[PDB]
């Protein structure tokens, strides 16, 4: 079997993706925000705490002929940006793009943090980490695509997440006129639960490429491209009036700028971050600061190559027995 769904930006500066999840029978349509850095599958249900409902769509389990409560199971997750949300859980038949997975656990938020509470364009997010990283207890549960890997035609999903435009996350299979170039693989440690691995190095603008080995995780649901403060201060430099601002919580640069392209290496590739998508905009409405997409790890104890990155490749998530991650050029 495959899948494809279309993913499609929330905002103009592509603060998230969501992409249309159908869970239950009949289906309820939730958008869900694809998180390759967790491993639950989390909405907003009619379980949600009232007042932290404002505008999501719900899953309600009592109006699925499919849901079945996960008796005595709870789940609770703290992301690294200090969101967080728990509840319970039911399985139930869930589908993204076409490929069907029953008994799929739907984790039910009876809390969310303030973060979801105001984004109403996210109902939950789809976690596709190693199901290691789960958070249901006492029985830790699959991810959707764990659960579907046996039954699809190859071990693998891709993400190709657009630049202020929509794009594709498939399963099961590699969309070969959705890339130029050949797809470069490199090899992924999971002992982390992440898609974790290490870049070659890197290049700001037009300079020449610095080799140096830079582990971090490929990460569909962080927005910004987080690197060793090293890196992101070689990236600023070549901005004029660029800073880092404790005030503001990273590198600004004057909205007046062009920003400089970033280049990141996979094995002997090369992937090219255009400098248009290292801009994030206003800081606050109507200011002439702006803020980076490139922002140091330092404060975070890993290195994240989140939407920013991603977004510049086509990106192979390949879960055979020993995964690896394929980049390419699109
Ligand atoms: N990276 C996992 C957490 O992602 C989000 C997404 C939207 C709001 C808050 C957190």
């Amino acid at each position: 079997s495959t899948g494809s769904a279309t993913t499609t930006p929330i905002d103009s500066l592509d603060d998230a993706y969501i992409t249309p999840v159908q869970i239950g029978t009949p289906a309820q349509t939730l958008n869900l925000d694809f998180d390759t850095g967790s491993s639950d599958l989390w909405v907003f249900s009619s379980e949600t705490t009232a007042s932290e409902v404002d505008g999501q769509t719900i899953y309600t389990p009592s109006k699925s002929t499919t849901a079945k409560l996960l008796s005595g199971a709870t789940w609770s997750i703290s992301y690294g940006d200090g969101s967080s949300s728990s509840g319970d859980v039911y399985t139930d038949t869930v589908s993204v793009g076409g490929l069907t997975v029953t008994g799929q656990a739907v984790e039910s938020a009876k809390k969310v943090s303030s973060s979801f509470t105001e984004d109403s364009t996210i109902d939950g997010l789809l976690g596709l980490a190693f199901s290691t990283l789960n958070t249901v207890s006492p029985t830790q549960q699959k991810t959707f695509f764990d659960n579907a890997k046996a039954s699809l035609d190859s071990p693998v999903f891709t993400a190709d997440l657009g630049y202020h435009a929509p794009g594709t996350y498939n399963f099961g299979f590699i969309d070969t006129t959705a890339y130029t170039g050949s797809i470069t693989y490199t090899a992924v440690s999971t002992k982390q639960g992440f898609w974790e691995w290490t870049s070659t190095g890197y290049a700001v603008g037009s300079g020449t490429f610095k080799s140096t080995s830079i582990d971090g995780i490929a990460d569909t649901g962080t927005t910004l491209l987080y690197l060793p403060a090293t890196v992101v201060s070689a990236y600023w430099a070549q901005v004029s009036g660029a800073k880092s601002s404790s005030s503001v919580g990273g590198y600004v640069f004057p909205c007046s700028a062009t920003l400089p392209s970033f280049t990141f290496g996979v094995g002997s590739a090369r992937i090219v971050i255009p400098g248009d998508y290292i801009d994030f905009g206003p800081i606050s409405t109507g200011s002439s600061s702006c803020f980076g997409g490139i922002q140091s790890s330092a404060g975070i104890g890993i290195n994240i190559f989140g939407d920013v990155a991603l977004k510049a490749a086509f990106v192979v998530f390949n879960g055979a027995t020993t995964p690896t991650l394929g980049f390419a050029s699109k």
